[PDB]
């Protein structure tokens, strides 16, 4: 399994080297085209054939980048997802319906996020050693998206109280901080849904959502539908179903 | 300027050839990558379809690059080579081929056309050989060989011969072919087949002697001249009677 995974990646990495070489040749050829016709030799037929060649190289160069992205998303889904999924699922077994004694226990011995980060670090270390930056970065980006998607799914299965919401806010901010260190990209957009869920899960009372919603939305652009907002409010065990359903969103 | 424009064009086109060969070697590496990628049970429908499409596209563009190179070389030949070569060939017209021994001997002592023509060609060929890859150089000399054959045929058909003039032409043609043979492939024989056959006709002792070499009497030779063209070439001999030429059953 590990062999077949790394072979796939190393092969894609060589596709990327070849693709970069095609781009460098295209640039040499663009300069050749200008030089070739610069002194009155070469008519319409040669000029049209050269333009057509260059256009074809632009087109296939775009296709090679798409191939690489497709390869990496398939690798991520086939080989990385099966490893990450259990680590994310572990969140479900950490109570987020907690009193101060448990919250203080969690402050002293972190129950999930720190080990999750260590697991991601080890996993990603295998790739950074063997892949070019462009490939490593793209793969890291896919892993980051996978983490946001799967974390959202396990949160939606979990039960919170107010202090558990506070715990989740710390865990989420820690995770986003780590994933930010491993890339040059901003991951704020990828984590916007989770950040908005953390806001909901930290409300003092159901009706407090109205302070951040609709006309009072102000800065924040909600990525969640009213139905999704109600689904997240419902994760709070202290938030009454009847009250959530009747909320004017 | 026009020599430097010509050489700049050729050197640039030669670089295009180097690039296209590099594309071909990359395509080969990529074909091996595609096989290796799917060899261990990872990879789905989309990655397979995309990779196959990428390779098909590289195949298509390699064909277009070959087309471009050939177009480039034929235009260079027409634009930069033909205008130098045409005057050199047209000079044949000013050399009498209706001659007696005194003039034939003059020509032996001081060659009137072909040796300078060969020198003129050599200077071009050597310029090309020093700056171009074998593939481009060979393609270019093939185009040049064809051009010389076409243009020399035209000027011959405008010229007047007697027997000894025909003998002079046979020497001149054999020297030219001997030279060109050293810069192109064996196809020179086919390119110059019409001219060699014209030389045979221009070296006949009498009109009826053509029947010794024609039709059933061809032997291994396949004539590349029509009956009308044979009569046209016979007519270049000022000593040959129109009546006799028309008599021939070809």
């Amino acid at each position: 399994t590990d062999e077949a995974k790394m072979s796939f990646l190393v092969t894609l990495n060589n596709v990327e080297v070849c693709s970069e070489n095609i781009s460098t040749l295209k640039k040499t050829l663009e300069s050749d085209c200008t030089k070739l016709f610069s002194q009155g030799i070469g008519g319409e037929q040669a000029q049209a054939k050269f333009d057509s060649c260059l256009s074809d190289l632009a087109a296939v160069s775009n296709k090679f980048r798409d191939l690489l992205q497709e390869g990496l998303t398939e690798l991520n889904s086939t080989a990385i997802k099966p490893q990450v999924q259990p680590w994310i699922n572990s969140f479900f077994s950490v109570s987020h319906n907690i009193e101060e004694e448990e919250f203080n226990d969690y402050e002293a011995n972190d129950p999930w996020v720190q080990q999750f980060i260590l697991n991601l670090e080890q996993q990603m270390a295998e790739f950074k050693a063997s892949l070019s930056p462009v490939i490593y970065d793209s793969l890291t980006g896919l892993m980051t998206s996978l983490v946001a998607v799967e974390l959202e799914k396990v949160v939606l299965k979990s039960t919170f109280n107010r202090l558990g919401g506070l715990q989740f806010d710390k865990e989420l901010r820690s995770l986003i901080a780590y994933l930010t260190t491993v890339t040059t990209w901003t991951i704020r957009d990828k984590f916007a849904r989770l950040s908005q869920m953390a806001t909901i899960l930290n409300l003092e009372r159901v009706t407090e959502i109205l302070d951040y919603w609709g006309p009072n939305s102000g800065p924040l652009t909600w990525r969640l539908t009213p139905a999704e907002v109600r689904q997240v409010l419902a994760l709070r065990i202290d938030f009454r179903s009847e009250d959530i359903k009747r909320l004017r969103l």
